[PDB]
């Protein structure tokens, strides 16, 4: 599957590499910025295989500031940096939840490959095989150790399921436990 | 393959990004710091799919200064930074070039998919079509224009294989033309 190997090399590329050290830059910012981070990466898996080269395109999901950088050496690139977000939730207009959120970048290729001038059903099948085998990885990872989600979602159309319920749902679970 | 959608996806996720912009970022150190850089990311391609997560290990491929970074938002990532290297390539001695060079991180699956307890053949032919299809992949492409050369290399043993000549080899013919 080229989807499986896409899901495998975002592991070996990036979450192993960011997930060890990302809750500690988590409680880095909670020290010096209940409205707090989720201590975790939400990373969002649009189905649609839909990522922005720009969250805010669903309202109530907001940027709030940056999450302090890691900088680690890979790849010949000497203090590669490692950015990650953080995005406040609001629900009924005020904040609700505040996270780390950001998409699967490789979702975006298997777009490219089905925009078309793959299939639109096949880009359906191997987005799911990705987030199935991503999921599986991070399962038996030893880095992915609750500090990893997976929010799959399909918004049915633009005016239609609200990402920040969506992503909210899962802040509170976090909460309860 | 794993390896074709491993090489659209790091058209599509890095060198997309980074490439339209490369040259200028070389053009804003070349005039603040004849040993001045080649104007093209020069991709190590490990055969052996080789990559470290540290290019110091061949000797006379040598660290100098970081390229000025770039920062775009990208799947949520306010000010994604993209950061990149500048290396020396000495010979006899002397700094006889100086480039941008980093290794395809993509390769370094294939690695952990190839470690054993796949074939370390099927690692050879997969990285092979990795170098095959990115290489078509960015001569097609519109963003890959005089600005990136992938330099795909087998060094048969430690004691063996120069690759500052072999990346000096490409620095002559850039001068040259
Ligand atoms: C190596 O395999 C991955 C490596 C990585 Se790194 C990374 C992020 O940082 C998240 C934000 C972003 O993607 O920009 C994602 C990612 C996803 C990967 O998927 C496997 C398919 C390979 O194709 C991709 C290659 C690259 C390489 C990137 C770099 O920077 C060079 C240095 C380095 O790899 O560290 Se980015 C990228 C996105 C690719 O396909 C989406």
């Amino acid at each position: 599957n080229v989807a499986h190997g896409l899901a495998w090399s975002y592991y070996i590329g990036y979450l192993r590499l960011i997930l060890p050290e990302l809750q500690a830059r988590i409680r880095t910012y909670n020290q010096h910025y209940r409205g707090a981070v989720s201590q975790r990466l939400y990373i969002l898996l649009p189905l649609d295989c839909g990522v922005p080269d720009n969250s805010m395109a669903d309202p109530n999901i907001r940027f709030l500031d940056k999450l302090p950088q890691q900088t680690g050496d890979h790849a010949g690139i000497k203090d590669r940096v490692y950015s990650n977000s953080i995005y406040e939730l609001l629900e009924n207009g005020q904040r609700a939840g505040t996270c780390v959120l950001e998409y699967a970048t490789p979702l975006q290729t298997l777009f490219a490959m089905s925009q078309y001038s793959f299939s639109r059903e096949d880009r359906l099948e191997q987005a799911k095989l990705f987030c199935r085998t991503l999921e599986d990885i991070l399962a038996d990872a030893p880095e992915s150790q609750n500090n990893c989600r997976l929010i799959a979602y399909q918004e049915p159309a633009d005016d239609s399921f609200s990402l920040s319920q969506e992503v909210l749902r899962h802040l509170r679970q976090e909460e309860k436990e």
